[PDB]
């Protein structure tokens, strides 16, 4: 007769096959890729014979065999893909074969294979649309937006985008690489922290808690391999395949590094550690660069050269050519992005219509056109067009527009920006004809959590009532809000100009609309780019 059944011993049932230590603060500690997890599972048998050989079943295939010595054993064997599995032991004579009951066991990868799909309902004022206009409909989430902003990967409409950027992933270096960090508390060290014996003009994860040790919705258990934005990214790529998740390079505060690019030793180096990178995070489609500014005028008054231009292509097509060599290993398609100055002084720095050969979209950044950076000159921080009372405004959505076709770069490619900000002055005065841009001021408004910035969320909240002004710039088709009394003006993105800006990407046939971080919409923004690109509502 066949043997008898096996019962599965007690013992841990959830390996990994890219490991992360989640005490980790180093890098280069936190992750360790393997081919396929070391799996182990121990059995006993207390009624009938052991039977000659025993197996180990995953979903009813064999993973193991051996000899079936007595009534208790362990099975050590590898399991190369990411899933969960319905695992037995069975024990066999010649008879035949009898297997145990199932116990599941999680194989995690970050693809998230191993993960349920992270498919939250919508929150505050968004609504569900399809993604069917054919239109790129992206955003930017932030890594630390986790702490005081509350804002997590679980509260993403993530149905509503195409394309969803990582908060920056910064390039490890110190004095003299990213001198710009050291503005804010903490931030350099806490670079330094995650760049703990790695070289300079790798990339690194800024706040490795945040990104894989925080627990948050989906990924809590005390011994869930990868936790925080990242864990969840993983559920949501696993409730939303087709969207393109991106890890975005740079930032205001973390371009620094580009700057010695010119060096190939060093540009190799960086292009190297973003594919290692991104064999790494599984999840990830690709790869978004943010170099604010090739030319200079970013954060550092220091940096900044008349070479930065032909860096900027080099690196491009080395990104380019680093994808397609991954293709070639993984079989999949991976996206090359860029997030860019919409200035033409700025544009006019770079041969995008070269450039553009290399990328899938270019995310024109139409916005921070004026703001307390600039208490003398004020303006629409992010209109479409000039205003009446200065119609030879220099920095406008459509002169970003214009002054990228007039290169030769594909209307296609040019994806247009919105944002789910305002920036704003306070003390505003000496003003004429009753339009506040036209005076000066003392300083910047009252942030949301830095000076001169207020979330739209903000704004829709409270500076739509009581003594503040509203007026719609039908000219510029830009919104804002102003209060006499103590001569605030805001400057934002609204409902409205934002379909003026939808309606704008499909009469001149572009690429699409994004928006700058996601946790700062009431959901109005997002409702918006979507229907304004014709995408349709429903469930
Ligand atoms: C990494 C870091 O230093 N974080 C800071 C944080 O700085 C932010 C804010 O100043 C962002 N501003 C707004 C209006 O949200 C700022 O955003 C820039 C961004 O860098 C540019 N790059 C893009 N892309 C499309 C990729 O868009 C723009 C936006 C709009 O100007 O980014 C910096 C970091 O570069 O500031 C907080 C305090 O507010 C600080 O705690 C820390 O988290």
């Amino acid at each position: 007769a066949a043997p008898g059944k096996p019962t599965i011993a007690w013992g841990n049932t959830k390996f990994a096959i890219v490991e992360v230590d989640q005490a980790a603060t180093a890098y280069n500690n936190l992750v360790k890729v393997k081919n396929a997890a070391d799996v182990s599972v121990s059995w006993n048998l207390w009624n009938g014979d052991a039977g000659t050989t025993a197996k180990i079943l995953l979903n009813g295939k064999e993973a193991w065999s051996g000899p079936s010595t007595g009534s208790s054993g362990t099975a050590n064997f590898k399991v190369n893909k990411g899933g969960r599995y319905q695992m037995q032991v069975a024990l066999c004579n010649a008879d035949g074969c009898t297997a145990s009951d199932a116990t599941e066991i999680v194989v995690a990868d970050t693809d998230g294979s191993h993960l349920p799909p992270l498919k939250e309902s919508l929150l505050e004022k968004n609504k569900p649309y399809k993604q069917n206009s054919g239109k790129v409909v992206g955003s930017y989430f932030v890594e630390a937006g986790v702490y005081g902003r509350n804002f997590t990967v679980d509260k993403i409409p993530a149905q509503n985008l195409t394309h969803l950027l990582y908060g920056f992933i910064p390039i490890c270096g110190g004095n003299g690489i990213n001198d710009s960090l050291k503005e804010i508390e903490g931030s350099f060290q806490a670079l330094q922290r995650s760049c703990q014996g790695r070289e300079d003009f790798k990339i690194s994860i800024h706040d490795p808690f945040a990104a894989l040790q925080k627990a948050q919705k989906g990924v809590t258990a005390w011994d869930d391999p990868y936790k925080g934005n990242f864990g969840q990214l993983m559920a949501l790529k696993q409730a939303h395949p087709d969207l393109k998740i991106l890890p975005s390079i740079g930032g205001w505060t973390l371009s620094d590094p580009f700057f010695f690019m010119g060096d190939k030793v060093k540009r190799d180096r960086f292009v190297g550690s973003v594919k290692e990178f991104l064999q790494t995070w599984k999840f990830f489609d690709g790869v978004d660069i943010d170099w604010e500014f090739p030319g200079g005028k970013g954060a550092n008054p220091n940096l900044g050269s008349p070479q930065d231009g032909e860096t900027y292509v080099l690196l491009m097509k080395e990104l380019r050519a680093m994808l397609d060599q991954l293709s070639a290993e993984t079989g999949r398609k991976y996206e090359l992005t860029s997030a860019i100055s919409a200035g033409k002084d700025k544009i006019d720095k770079v041969a995008y219509n070269v450039a553009q050969n290399s990328m899938d979209h270019i995310f024109l950044m139409s916005y921070d056109f004026y703001g307390a950076f600039d208490l003398k000159n004020l303006g629409h921080q992010t209109a479409l067009n000039a205003p009446a009372w200065k119609p030879d405004t220099a920095y406008t959505t459509v002169n970003g527009v214009n002054a990228l076709l007039a290169q030769g770069v594909k209307p296609g490619k040019i994806v247009v920006g919105t944002a789910m900000y305002g920036r704003g002055w306070t003390g505003v005065n000496g003003y004429q004809n009753n339009i506040p841009f036209t005076g000066t001021a003392t300083g910047p408004v009252k942030g949301t959590w830095e000076n001169g910035i207020v979330d739209y969320r903000q704004i829709a909240s409270q500076f739509m009532s009581g003594e503040w002004q509203y007026t719609y710039d039908a000219t510029a088709e830009a919104p804002y809000v102003f209060k006499p009394s103590t001569g605030d003006l805001i400057t934002f993105d609204d409902a409205r100009s934002v379909q003026a800006k939808g309606k704008y990407v499909l009469d001149k046939q572009l690429g699409g609309l994004f928006s700058w971080e996601i946790d700062a919409d009431n959901g109005d923004i997002l409702n918006s780019m979507n229907a304004s690109l014709g995408n349709s509502a429903g469930v």
